[PDB]
């Protein structure tokens, strides 16, 4: 009674010696990276920020590397004496007050040239100070952009470093077990049955040399993966499969073959015919990246609306009133006394 | 005489055949990370400012990725004539004075208003400029933000994927020692001892059945590591334990047993009853990260304290002095002569 | 006929019974970082903005670890008098417009004075506001400097990781087919020729003790890949060697030997003395960081050459003349007059 089924295998009729030459990397070239050469190059304005952005390279390359009409008269002179007199008067008072009024106004003049020489100097330096300041902004980004990549860079860097370091623990084993040793595997060492080998140094690993003699003719058996008598017994093969032959059960070794008769040498007598089926999980490793939450929505927890305006900077001229002195009329007058004073 | 000690194992005593499924994923899902979902999302803020970036996902895909009344009368006329006539100069020369530093102080409104508007203007201009950086920056550090957490992911996603081509390597000794020959492996290739396997695909890697009888049964014994006769000849076991049996020795197979007396083909013959202890030394991957130097010590040696300050923008009232003209005393003596001068 | 050549190996002579004492880390320390300790310490400046950044550290720690003449008098007298009214009315005007003028004067001085005071005011605004980002932006140079270091570090931390799960999975092969059984390898679980095993935990793995037998004494032997008749049949020894013994051929097993003559069970006979020889492809991972494109030109796709200047703050004195009253000199006139009318 054949066990469950799923029979069939390629077994090995002839062989052929010959050999396979094998490289194994074992260590990696070194690196440094000169960070400002990756970021930017040779560009000037990049060099003279990224000098104040810290000692970055130093942990950079650290991880990477270690890895009567008399008297009237006379009368009346005296009122025209005493009238010119205070017109005299006046016209000094005047002189004074325009005078100096005019000087007040020359002053202000003066002031107010050199106050607007000063804002104009100062709005020159704040547009200095402030465009500086855009135009690095505008150079940091593009500077975080390279750093970031140059991040995804140490990460591929380091990556491969460590399969390295994986594959060269495979480099000892393969010398432990094929150079140091005869090892009894099939399609390791090499290829086929091992039975000799060489190992040399080359730049970054070793070299191997495998002697072997392979499978070259092979042929196809219904190999079952067990039999139980068709009672209650069960028998599994030993270093072998059971074959049927003509209906029959033979075996043969797994590694060459006769059809040989299944003996009481060649079968582990079982405890039950009955099959245990198991099944391992399965971990498969789908790993995906998170879209963090809305940008937005977090920014504004901490994000500062800071408005101002400018100072409303404007005269009212509904204080100030400058006029015109219109004397030519009373100075017509004047003018018309003098003539009459002429005639008299 | 027992060679040192630290003996007992568990000993096969009978079997169960059965089978083992296995899955081994060999392959990654392929993926590409599209920065600019990851860093903020739909927030055209952040694209605008994202674009000027750089080409920072060339680099993150293709990693990931690829991976005597009357004369005296007469006389006056000609002072009074010529007294009036010096008033009315005056008059002329107040008139024109007055009036130009009228109009003088008029075109100084004018001038000024435009003046205090263009300072309001550009106030306006670096208010609005400054601003705009202001606001900026708070964004670009929750960009950097992002995508440093962004670069935290890429390096998990190659680990992962590292360790998938590790993964993948041992898939194919899997093939090599299973399906493609029997091997001679305990508790590998599935379970117990392997007879047969089976691969087939699946949608990321190897999808095995494999063949086997497992130990069901088995007992204890008190197996010996070795044993030197009470004279000086050691012997060691092959592929099998000496086991004490009623204080005798036997041994039994690895595999299965019968506590067989020990001959001459059972053991070997040893240079001597010595036991050579080594030691293999430890390599414990502590890693921890250090922490950087003091921020503000390293901070300071390019920090620039550069400060300045406005202007001081201030008239100074001292040197403008405007004052008023009292006229009015000196015009109420030209009224009394005037009133004179009609009585005389 | 020797086939092809390439012979010599170190064939066990004699043995000694030993141990290897081993550990194998198979889980890493557990690890958090503190971003902010990381990045700067304890200067608050730099608190001040990392909490501004977002919440960086929730995936930074997640993958870690989750991992008739009187007439004339009288008619002069109305004349004189008609003189000086014209003049009392004039000096009137001049005292209100210059006094309305010198008022407007003083309201302007003090409309300016406020002016002056909110340029200064706002100009103080500004600098304060400028200064502030432009430390601001040395700051975060410097934080994204130790930021993109803590990228570094995390990428190193997940790659030990990953090589810790490599390494953990030998282990539990070690274990598998070491402890659980008895293997048939050589220099693997221990070295030399397995017996038995100990497994025992230790902090952060496994500890092992291997028990075996190891060639101590060995000799040297011409071994040969393989033989051919002196005619067309191959031969491949069954885990031995040819060996050449004064000309003639035995053989020896891999493990121990005697120089048994070859018989028909100690080798396979081949399809033809033919030596076929095969080549792995070499892949050897030379990684390197390609140098990005040009700085500067990929920053001018979208940098702003914008510029701007302060406008032209400065008053035309061309359409500002002040002027002074040279009245004296009429004055002088009057004062003379007056005088000749002290004589009439």
């Amino acid at each position: 009674q054949s066990v469950d089924g799923l029979y069939e295998m390629q077994i090995p009729t002839n062989f052929t010696i010959g050999h396979h030459e094998e490289f194994i990397q074992t260590r990696s070239p070194k690196v440094t990276i000169d960070c400002a050469a990756f970021v930017c190059g040779d560009n000037t304005a990049c060099r003279q920020q990224l000098v104040e952005y810290g000692s970055f390279c130093v942990n950079v390359n650290a991880i990477l590397n270690e890895v009567m009409i008399a008297s009237a008269f006379n009368n009346a002179l005296g009122a025209i004496q005493d009238g010119f007199d205070a017109t005299n008067s006046a016209l000094g008072k005047i002189q004074s007050v325009v005078n100096a009024n005019a000087e007040a106004l020359n002053n202000l003049l003066n002031q107010l040239s050199n106050r607007f020489g000063a804002i104009s100097a100062s709005l020159q330096e704040i547009l200095t100070r402030l465009e500086a300041v855009e135009a690095k902004a505008q150079i940091d980004r593009l500077i975080n952009g390279r750093l970031t990549a140059l991040n995804a860079y140490i990460s591929k860097q380091l990556s491969d470093s460590t399969l390295i370091k994986v594959s060269a623990a495979q480099a000892i084993e393969k010398v432990n077990e094929c150079v140091k040793s005869q090892t009894t595997r099939i399609n390791f060492c090499g290829n086929g049955n091992h039975i000799l080998s060489l190992v040399q140094n080359a730049p970054y690993g070793l070299y191997f040399i495998h002697f072997s003699y392979v499978p070259i003719s092979f042929t196809t058996a219904n190999v079952s993966p067990g039999l139980c008598i068709s009672g209650d017994r069960g028998l599994a093969p030993k270093a072998g499969y059971f074959v049927q032959d003509d209906g029959e059960w033979k075996f043969t070794g797994s590694s060459y073959y006769y059809p040989e008769p299944i003996t009481d040498k060649n079968s582990v007598i079982m405890s039950s015919c009955a099959v245990n089926y198991t099944k391992a999980p399965e971990v498969f490793l789908n790993t995906s990246i998170p879209n963090p939450p809305d940008f937005k929505e977090e920014l504004d927890k901490w994000f500062k609306n800071q408005t101002s305006i400018a100072p409303d900077l404007s005269l009212d001229f509904e204080k100030l009133n400058v006029t015109l002195l219109d004397l030519t009329y009373e100075m017509n007058r004047i003018q018309d006394a003098i003539k009459k004073l002429n005639e008299s």
